[PDB]
């Protein structure tokens, strides 16, 4: 059960194109994993970060799963193709996947365990859209960003993980 995982490596997810993708990919990576939408305020904010930070520290291990998901608000009303398309206008080179739901019974495990990493039991529902979660080369959630965040407040954190 995804509540005992110790571990993202432990999942798996569809990518944006369909293809179920073993998250153990990601063991000796840097990972910053976010739920996304296209029509939110904070989406251009959000993509041009993340493309940035993945243009200047992909190198070095840095990855990003950006997983869309149209529970706030409704602002990721698409379908999968319009949001690679949607992703590839901002130059998106991460990793993007399908459109989960991110709260409910029905939501990808990997963000119901997410969600507990430390706590109490009440209150870790994500809050809105561009949530962030910083994951070590272990598959650890070592931070969590609110969607208040700005990508690039992620940066200064990131050497105490490479
Ligand atoms: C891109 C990259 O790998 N940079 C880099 C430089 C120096 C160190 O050692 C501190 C590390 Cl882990 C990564």
């Amino acid at each position: 059960d995804w509540r005992c995982a110790r571990s993202m490596h432990e999942f798996s997810a569809k990518d944006i194109d369909g293809h179920m993708v073993n998250l153990d990919k990601y063991r000796g990576f840097v990972c910053i994993v976010t739920n996304v939408a296209s029509q939110c305020g904070k989406t251009e904010v959000n993509y041009t970060q993340l493309v940035d930070l993945h243009a200047r520290y992909a190198e070095c291990g840095l990855r990003i799963l950006a997983f869309p998901c149209n529970q706030f608000g409704k602002q990721e009303p698409g379908s999968n193709e319009e949001i690679k398309e949607f992703a590839a206008g901002y130059n998106v080179k991460f990793d993007m996947f399908s459109k989960i739901c991110v709260n409910g019974d029905d939501a990808h495990p990997l963000w119901k365990w997410m969600k507990i990493q430390p706590k109490g039991i009440l209150g870790n529902a994500i809050k809105w859209n561009f949530t962030k979660f910083l994951i070590d080369k272990n598959g650890c959630v070592v931070k969590h960003y609110g969607p208040m965040e700005e990508p690039l407040v992620i940066e200064k954190d990131l050497p105490h993980y490479f």
